[PDB]
C-alpha cells in the first residue's frame, strides 16, 4: 500500500513497505523495501531481512542481520552466524514447533530461525500485515519484541500448545475491507 510517512518508502506513489523494519517505521504496506539512505544525519539501509538502520527523526532502528548479525527480525536465509546456526540445529529440534513467528502460551515469543537445505518459507519475523499478525516479546540473543504472525500459535484449549510446526505466514480470503489490525504489546 501507499502512506505518507518519513524516510523514502510507500510516500505517495512508490508503494514499498518493509518487513520488521516496515511494520517498525511505518505500518500501512506489504512489500520489498531495501536500499541506502543517509545524507549527512541518520541512517536508512535497512531490507526484508537484513542488519541496517533506519532514519526515524534523529532515531536509527534495528533492523535484523544482513549476513550475520545477532538480531531478532527479518531473517534471511540462514540470519545469523556460526554458533547462531548451532542454537537454531538444538533449539529447533527442542522447539520444532517454532518453525515460525508465533507465541500464545506462558514462554515467550517465538520466531522461525534455522539454517538447512530443504524446502520452506520465510519466518514470521519476514512476514508483512498480515491481518492475524501483532507483535510480542521474543526471547533470543536479547529481550525484545518482535513481529507474531498466525502459524504456529497456540491451542484454544485446556492450555495453551503450539498447534504444529511449519513456516507459513497467516493470508486471508477476503481482501474486501481494511485488514491492518493492531498489536497488543
Amino acid at each position: 500500500m501507499a502512506h505518507e510517512e518519513d524516510g523514502v518508502c510507500n510516500s505517495n506513489a512508490p508503494c514499498y513497505h518493509c518487513d520488521a523494519n516496515g511494520e517498525n517505521c511505518s505500518c500501512n504496506c506489504e512489500l520489498f523495501d531495501c536500499e541506502a539512505k543517509k545524507p549527512d544525519g541518520s541512517y536508512a539501509h535497512p531490507c526484508r531481512r537484513c542488519d541496517a538502520n533506519n532514519i526515524c527523526k534523529c532515531s536509527c532502528t534495528a533492523i535484523p542481520c544482513n549476513e550475520d548479525h545477532p538480531c531478532h527480525h527479518c531473517h534471511e536465509e540462514d540470519d545469523g552466524d556460526t554458533h547462531c546456526h548451532c542454537s537454531c540445529e538444538h533449539s529447533h529440534d527442542h522447539h520444532d514447533d517454532d518453525t515460525h513467528g508465533e507465541c500464545t502460551k506462558k514462554a515467550p515469543c517465538w520466531r522461525c530461525e534455522y539454517n538447512a537445505d530443504l524446502k520452506h518459507d520465510v519466518c514470521g519475523c519476514e512476514c508483512s500485515k498480515l491481518p492475524c499478525n501483532d507483535e510480542h516479546p521474543c526471547y533470543r540473543k536479547e529481550g525484545g519484541v518482535v513481529s507474531c504472525d498466525c502459524k504456529t500459535i497456540t491451542c484454544n484449549e485446556d492450555h495453551p500448545c503450539y498447534h504444529s510446526y511449519e513456516e507459513d505466514g497467516v493470508t486471508k480470503s477476503d481482501c474486501d475491507c481494511e485488514h491492518s489490525p493492531g498489536p497488543s504489546e
